[PDB]
This record gives C-alpha cells, sequence and structure tokens, in this order.
C-alpha cells in the first residue's frame, strides 16, 4: 500500500482537532497513514529523527499549512530535498511565498480550501 | 573571500520586532556578506522561491531567528539542511514559547546549533559564534 505522511501545526491541531481526523481518516482509504498516531502534545533528537525517517518512508507527503509552523516548514523542506511527491493543504490569512512559491502544479501542490470540501479534495488528488 | 551569510526570520518577528533584525543582520555585516539584508518581507512567489532557493544554496552560513512559528523559516531551514549548510539558530525563552522538537531536535551541537538568548546579548552571541 502507498505510504502517506500526514503533518500539521500544533495551532491548527488544537483549534481544528476534528479537522485533522477527518483529513487522516481520509487518506487512510488511499493508503497508510504513517503518522496517524502522532499526538501533538509533546528527547527532541529521537522525535527528529522518527520523523524523518518517516519523511523518507512516504510516498506522498500532506500537510496542512494554514497555520504558521516552523516544524510543518522544515518537514515540508526535507521533503522537497528527498524527491517527494507533496500536496498541500491551505485555508485562505497569507501563506508564505516560499511554501505557495514552491508549488510547480505536479510534484508539489498548493491548494486552498474551505474546511467542508477537504474530503472530496482529497478524493479528487489520490484518484488523478 | 567573504564567507557568504545568509539570515532569515518570521514575518511576525520582523514586525514586533524590527529593529532586532536590523541588530542582526547589522552585526552579520562584519563577518561576511549578507545575502537576505535587503529582504524586505512585504512581498511571483515562484521567482521570490528560486531567489530564496539560489542564496540558500551559495551561503556558507544560515542565521535563523526561531522565536516565532514560520512556514519559511522552517522551509529554509529543512532545504539549508539538505544542501549541508552551516546553521545557527537564534531563539528567545523569554517570548513564553517553547522552540518546535524539530528545530530542537534537528541540533547536533556543531553543524546545527539552537542558542537560548535575551535580546540584548543578540550582538555578544554573534561575535562568539564568528569568533570575533
Ligand atoms: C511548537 N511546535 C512543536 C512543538 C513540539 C513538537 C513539535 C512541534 C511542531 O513543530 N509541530 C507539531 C508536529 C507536526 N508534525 C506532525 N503532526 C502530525 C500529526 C498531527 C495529527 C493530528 C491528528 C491525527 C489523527 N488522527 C494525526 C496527526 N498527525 N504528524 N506530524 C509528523 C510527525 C512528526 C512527529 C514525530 C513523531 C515522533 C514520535 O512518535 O515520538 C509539525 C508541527
Ligand atoms: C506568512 N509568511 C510569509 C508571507 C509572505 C512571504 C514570506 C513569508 C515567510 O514565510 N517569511 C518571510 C521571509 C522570511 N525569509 C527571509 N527573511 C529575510 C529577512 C528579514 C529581514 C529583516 C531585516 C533585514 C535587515 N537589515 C534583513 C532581513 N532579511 N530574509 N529571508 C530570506 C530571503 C527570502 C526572500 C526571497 C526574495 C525573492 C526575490 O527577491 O525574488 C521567511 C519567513
Ligand atoms: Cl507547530
Amino acid at each position: 500500500r502507498p505510504a502517506l505522511y500526514f503533518c500539521g501545526s500544533i495551532r491548527g491541531g488544537r483549534e481544528d482537532r476534528t479537522l485533522y481526523e477527518r483529513i487522516v481518516s481520509r487518506l487512510r482509504r488511499f493508503g497508510t497513514v504513517l503518522t496517524e498516531h502522532v499526538a501533538a502534545a509533546e528527547g527532541d533528537r529521537l522525535i527528529h529523527e522518527q520523523d524523518l525517517e518517516w519523511l523518507q518512508q512516504a510516498d506522498v507527503v500532506v500537510a496542512e499549512v494554514t497555520q504558521p509552523s516552523l516544524g510543518v516548514g522544515y518537514e515540508l523542506g526535507r521533503a522537497v530535498a528527498f524527491n517527494k511527491r507533496i500536496l498541500c493543504l491551505f485555508r485562505p490569512r497569507v501563506l508564505s511565498a516560499m511554501i505557495r512559491g514552491a508549488a510547480d502544479g505536479s510534484r508539489f501542490q498548493v491548494w486552498d480550501y474551505e474546511e467542508g470540501e477537504v474530503e472530496a479534495l482529497l478524493d479528487r488528488y489520490f484518484e488523478a
């Protein structure tokens, strides 16, 4: 099965816990979600090494980029250098030009969305 | 041959402090060329990303102010690690914040370092790092 990596900001996880769970639940239909048991409220070297191992194992990286995060950005930077296929999900805040600009319409895509249509978008992405 | 220094910080940290980022850049100029000294941060996006990536590849050292969360700063740090760059992260714990485990965990005490500091001592720390 394809290996899927999900990540999001700690702030996005706090205010929108259900949103991250909805994304992960939908991703499970298209493969194994390596980060599905991550409980964001979490020495640091062990976390970094496990994160890198999952990033290297992933076939697709799905990042929720609505809130600023050094961790999400760092994971995206490592993922680009690991030549991974990336999908960023943004809820229109101004998305960083480093993320919007990394998009190439194929291997790195950034999709603007409204909370309610996240399942439909994920279906479209993985049925293509 | 002057060393090429790359500086980056969050847009929030640039707004809430302004003088802090300018103090850091001014001090870095003593030790080398600052590739990002003329960055406004009031910013098509692809051109910005490609210019950023060119500066990252040219750098000898990357200095990042990591006090406020930022997708851009994190992304630049991730690309910098993969480009095998020497990195120094500057974090202010007085802000009450806890630095991301992805950044604190990337530290190895040598090639990637994270230093906790108080606003007033930033010039002294930069002098120590660059061996003044
Ligand atoms: C102030 N910020 C931080 C402070 C402390 C720690 C991290 C951060 C930080 O920068 N973060 C938080 C973590 C986030 N990455 C992330 N978030 C999720 C994630 C959120 C989430 C929510 C719901 C569900 C479901 N169902 C699944 C979820 N999966 N996965 N990943 C990737 C794995 C990395 C973790 C390594 C694990 C090592 C270990 O198991 O010991 C990036 C931003
Ligand atoms: C919501 N956030 C964003 C929204 C929109 C755009 C970016 C962000 C974002 O994530 N950012 C902001 C930019 C930041 N990086 C950064 N900040 C500085 C920087 C701040 C600063 C302050 C004072 C002084 C002095 N003296 C010098 C300074 N140099 N350099 N860099 C690296 C160069 C990248 C520029 C590419 C240009 C492309 C082009 O010209 O074609 C990362 C976080
Ligand atoms: Cl976060």
